């Protein structure tokens, strides 16, 4: 009877606000992958852990019409709710030769040596076991295929949430950005770790590039990002008594902190570094 966070309607519904954060790097990942000017043809592409379609959307806006005539795009995710949203986007944006499909990154069910490109945009730090997913990526890539991934190194949004939580009486705990980033898998916030892991599996020409981004978003949108994340952290970081005393106050505390800090009509400055990784399957 246990739920997976990513399958819950409330999570999926707020994810459009969170995609303003992951989406900072969708163009980066597509462009760094070389998919727009590769020799590989036709293209056979997997957007693995596609979410609500950030990478797929960029692909459909970036690739030549001629390339889309012959490609096949598979938008894969474990979450039925994520794919339902992606399906609507696929229709609304008019993606060509694209399909949604349930794909478990740890056990894809997809054929050996099938894809010219596998994209994993902010998936590896969310999977139960990143390295098992990475092995699947290697398996399903064709000879000459490219893996392109984005993972987080640093960001300011967890620290902003922490600062808000620190305005509640009781000295309540909250993760550091590093603790949050490595909740499921360590290493994917380190260039050297990633380089070594891909090379150990047999990927070649491995490149891992840290890319800084800064933008801003309205306080009301940022509130939704916080409300998506914080409820899943509290059972891990707070006691039962702390939750009984303070969990119901978190939304008010967040509103007050954001208004007080950034202004009632203000914008929250988002700052991140993601690791953009590419590797070739020989
Ligand atoms: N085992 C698994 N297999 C495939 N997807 C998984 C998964 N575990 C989690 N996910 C998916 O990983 C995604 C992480 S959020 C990143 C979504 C998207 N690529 C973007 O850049 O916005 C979610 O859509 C979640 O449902």
């Amino acid at each position: 009877y246990i739920q997976n966070m990513f399958q819950t309607k409330s999570f999926v519904d707020r994810y459009k606000y969170t995609e303003k954060l992951t989406g900072l790097y969708a163009q980066t990942l597509v462009d760094y992958s070389g998919v727009a000017n590769t020799s590989q043809k036709p293209l056979v592409v997997l957007d693995n852990a596609c979410g609500i379609g950030a990478v797929s959307s960029v692909l459909n806006h970036t690739l030549q019409d001629e390339a889309k005539k012959t490609w096949k795009l598979t938008c894969g995710d474990l979450s039925e709710g994520m794919l339902e949203t992606t399906k609507r986007r696929l229709q609304d944006e008019g993606w060509v030769n694209a399909e949604t499909k349930i794909v478990n990154a740890l056990d894809t069910g997809l054929p050996d040596g099938h894809y010219t490109h596998v994209f994993v945009a902010f998936g590896f730090q969310s999977f139960p076991d990143a390295n098992a997913a990475l092995k699947e990526c290697f398996r399903i890539l064709a000879s000459g295929g490219i893996l392109a991934s984005s993972t987080w190194q640093n960001f300011n949004w967890i620290p902003i949430m922490k600062a808000a939580i620190e305005t509640i009486p009781g000295n309540l705990p909250f993760p550091t950005q590093k603790e949050f980033i490595t909740l499921h898998n360590a290493g994917w916030d380190s260039e050297s770790y990633i380089q070594s892991e891909l090379e150990k599996l047999g990927f070649r020409d491995v490149k891992v590039i840290p890319v800084p981004k800064e933008t801003s978003i309205p306080i009301d949108e940022f509130f939704e990002v916080c409300m998506m994340i914080i409820p899943y952290l509290l059972p891990k970081f707070w006691t039962e008594e702390q939750r009984e005393s303070h969990e119901k106050d978190v939304p008010m505390v967040l509103r007050q902190y954001l208004q007080d800090t950034y202004g009632a009509n203000g914008q929250v400055p988002l700052e991140a570094v993601a690791l953009i990784t590419t590797g070739l399957k020989p």
